[PDB]
Order: structure tokens, then sequence, then C-alpha cells
């Protein structure tokens, strides 16, 4: 009747740094024994332990305090689904291909993810430091070329799955939520020529992204936007200490112009599906298209979000 017992030695984690010892039973699935459980992304649960799998690690989701906090301090998330959305991702994200080109991890074209190939790029060129160690430890892999965890934790936090379709200014609002900048200010003001002016100071993120326009010259000089009491004022920028600024707006024909900017993005289609694209300026101008690479002196196109440097700014106006 009874088969004998046979168990196996493995590690569960929720960060893949602090194992926790088990035993299982090989008769049980990893679910009845642990719940949702993932062997670097594959999800096991119904599986039942195999004999390779001894000494190797699972990753669960939070089912006690020890884990709750471990996932907090790693992630900076108490989402309930965090886990297992990043497993999910993970195991798409770890056999997508991550190309050097032009000295930068980008990312092979799949499932939707240009969008993230043109955030990845980007961070690749401003200075920012993400808190949670999660994304330090990621990011460094990504960095180096290994960018499946950095890429499933990109989906995680922006509570995306793989294959759909994503906004790169709003995934880098996620990414900076989650980034130290804290130092980051500035200083607006906005002149009705009926209300008179009023000046507003930012921090943080949103201290260094605008939407309404990809010029930041157009911004120091001065943008349109409504007032309350019905004529349009203008809004320019008074003071800026950070040490980028991201400039974004609706895709529109907008000419990119080598050394005046760092890089940008660039958006083809419409709101429900389009390519992005990367542009980056070095010693000339290349577009970064997943694992393609053009280049031109010139560059117009359908652009999304354009990224500038700085440090301190501060108006003759
Ligand atoms: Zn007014």
């Amino acid at each position: 009747s009874h088969m004998e017992v046979r168990t196996i030695k493995v590690f569960t984690t929720v960060d893949n740094i602090n194992l926790h010892t088990q035993v299982v039973d090989m008769s049980m699935t990893y679910g009845q024994q642990f719940g949702p459980t993932y062997l670097d992304g594959a999800d096991v649960t119904k599986i039942k332990p195999h004999n390779s799998h001894e000494g190797k690690t699972f990753y669960v989701l939070p089912n006690d305090d020890t884990l709750r906090v471990e996932a907090f301090e790693y992630y900076h998330t108490t989402d309930p689904s965090f886990l297992g959305r990043y497993m999910s991702a993970l195991n798409h994200t770890k056999k997508w291909k991550y190309p050097q080109v032009n000295g930068l991890t980008s990312i092979k074209w799949a499932d939707n993810n240009c969008y993230l190939a043109t955030a990845l790029l980007t961070l690749q060129q401003i200075e920012l430091k993400f808190n949670p160690p999660a994304l330090q430890d990621a990011y460094y892999r990504a960095r180096a070329g290994e960018a499946a965890n950095f890429c499933a934790l990109i989906l995680a936090y922006c509570n995306k799955t793989v294959g759909e379709l994503g906004d790169v200014r709003e995934t880098m609002s996620y990414l900076f939520q989650h980034a130290n900048l804290d130092s980051c200010k500035r200083v607006l003001n906005v002149v009705c020529k009926t209300c008179g002016q009023q000046q507003t100071t930012l921090k943080g993120v949103e201290a260094v992204m605008y939407m309404g326009t990809l010029s930041y010259e157009q911004f120091k000089k001065g943008v349109q936007i409504p007032c309350t009491c019905g004529k349009q004022a203008t809004k320019y920028l008074v003071q800026q200490e950070s040490p980028f600024v991201m400039m974004s707006a609706p895709p529109a024909q907008y000419e990119l112009k080598h050394g005046t900017f760092t890089c940008a993005s660039e958006y083809t289609g419409n709101y429900q599906c389009g390519h992005y694209k990367h542009i980056t300026s070095k010693e000339t101008l290349y577009c970064i298209d997943g694992a393609l690479l053009t280049k031109s002196s010139e560059y117009k196109g359908p652009i999304t979000d354009v990224f500038y440097k700085e440090n301190s700014y501060t108006t003759t106006i």
C-alpha cells in the first residue's frame, strides 16, 4: 500500500541570498509543501521533486514573518503577487538575448520588449542609483551583460507582464520611484497676464520629469499651459539641480541634434501597437533598435522622450 518515503534537501528563498533549509517529500508536489514554488523562474508548484533538485534553490512566496522581512528588505515592496510576477517574467527574460550594442547592454527584440530595451539603454547613460538591493544587484549584472533578472524586475515593479505593451515614460517613472533622487530640485514660475505669477518647487522624481515638451531649451524659455482664468499662462524653468532631466511629450515629429541631448526614445505606431527605438548622441547619432544598430548625422522621427545632462541651472529671466 504505502510507498517508502523518499526525501531530498532543498533551499527556499525570496532573495536568492538568504537560504532556508527544507526537506521535501518526493511524493508530494512542491505546491503541496511550499505553496507556489519556482526554480529559476520556472513554476514547479505542480511538480514533484526530482533527484536532480537536491541542494538547489527555489523561490517561494513570503508566507512567514522571516520571508516577509527578507522580501521587503530586498525588493522594497509588500505587494502579495510581486514574487510570482517576477518569476513569471524571469522565466521569459532568461531566454532573451542581451547583445552589447555600441558598448551598452541592449535586448534582442522579443515579446514587445522594445520599451524595455530603450529604458535599459537610457539607464546606462544617466547618473542614477537604485534604492532596493534587488535593483542594485540586478542592474550591476545588467551593465555587465546579464540583464535577465533586471528586466524581469522592471516588469514586476511596473506590473507589466511579458508581451504587454509598455510606455517608456511610465516605466522610467517607476524606476525613478525606486532611485535616490532626494537631492533633485526644480523651481518653476507660471506667469498669467491676468492672474500674475506663481512659483512652484518640485523635488525628487517630479524634479526630473516633465510632460509637455521634448525641448529642454523651450522649457527654459517658457511653454504655454492653461490657467484657471481661461487664458494661457507661461511656465518656465527657474532653477534646476539634478544630474539629468527627462523631457517627455506625445509622439511628434522632432529633430534630434547631435551634441544637444544625451539620448532619446522614438515611438512609431498608435495607442494599441507600436515600436520604440533608442537614439544616443555620441561621436555621431546612433539608433539602437534592440540588436540592430544604424547611425546618422541627423535624426528626425516621432520622439516621445529626450534625456539631457544637467548639474545646476539658474534662469536669467
Ligand atoms: Zn490667469
